[PDB]
C-alpha cells in the first residue's frame, strides 16, 4: 500500500539502490520485480540493509566478498543463497556496483539480483553476468540524476 513505485522502480529487473550516507547503507529504492522475488512489501524493506536476504545456508565467505567490495567502493559479482520473506531459498547471481557523481564520489550503491534454482557455471554463468552487468549499467543511467 505505502510507497507507490517510482518510474525507476517499475524497470522490469530485480534491483535495489542503497544510500551509504544513512546508517547501515539502507535500501532507498527497490524494484517491483525485486519485491515479487523476495515477497516483501516496499514499506517492509525501505530503510533496511539488504542482509535480511541471508539465512542459514548462505555462504558467509561470499558475504565477506560483498562486504569488502562495499568498503573499498568497488564492483563485485558473486553467487550466494538468499531467502524470501517466507523462507524459500534461491540462488542469487548478484552484482554490486557503486554509482558515482560528477566529482567521482560514490553517491549510491546499485545491486542487481538474478535469481535461479542452482549455482551456475560456464554458459549460464556468462549469460547471467552479461545480463546483470548490462542491467546495472542501465540503472546507473537511470539513477544519475536522482
Ligand atoms: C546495493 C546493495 C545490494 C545488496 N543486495 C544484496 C543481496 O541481493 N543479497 C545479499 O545477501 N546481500 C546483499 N547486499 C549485501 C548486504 O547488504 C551487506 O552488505 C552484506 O551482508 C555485508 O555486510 P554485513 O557483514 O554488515 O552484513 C547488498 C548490499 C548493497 C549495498
Amino acid at each position: 500500500g505505502e510507497f507507490l513505485a517510482t518510474t525507476l522502480e517499475r524497470i522490469e529487473k530485480n534491483f535495489v539502490i542503497t544510500d551509504p550516507r544513512l546508517p547501515d547503507n539502507p535500501i532507498i529504492f527497490a524494484s517491483d520485480s525485486f519485491l515479487q522475488l523476495t515477497e516483501y512489501s516496499r514499506e517492509e524493506i525501505l530503510g533496511r540493509n539488504c542482509r535480511f536476504l541471508q539465512g542459514p545456508e548462505t555462504d558467509r565467505a561470499t558475504v565477506r566478498k560483498i562486504r569488502d567490495a562495499i568498503d573499498n567502493q568497488t564492483e563485485v559479482t558473486v553467487q550466494l543463497i538468499n531467502y524470501t520473506k517466507s523462507g524459500k531459498k534461491f540462488w542469487n547471481l548478484f552484482h554490486l556496483q557503486p554509482m558515482r557523481d560528477q566529482k567521482g564520489d560514490v553517491q549510491y550503491f546499485i545491486g542487481v539480483q538474478l535469481d535461479g534454482t542452482e549455482h551456475v557455471r560456464d554458459a549460464a554463468e556468462r549469460e547471467g553476468v552479461m545480463l546483470i552487468k548490462k542491467t546495472a549499467e542501465n540503472i546507473d543511467e537511470a539513477a544519475k540524476e536522482l
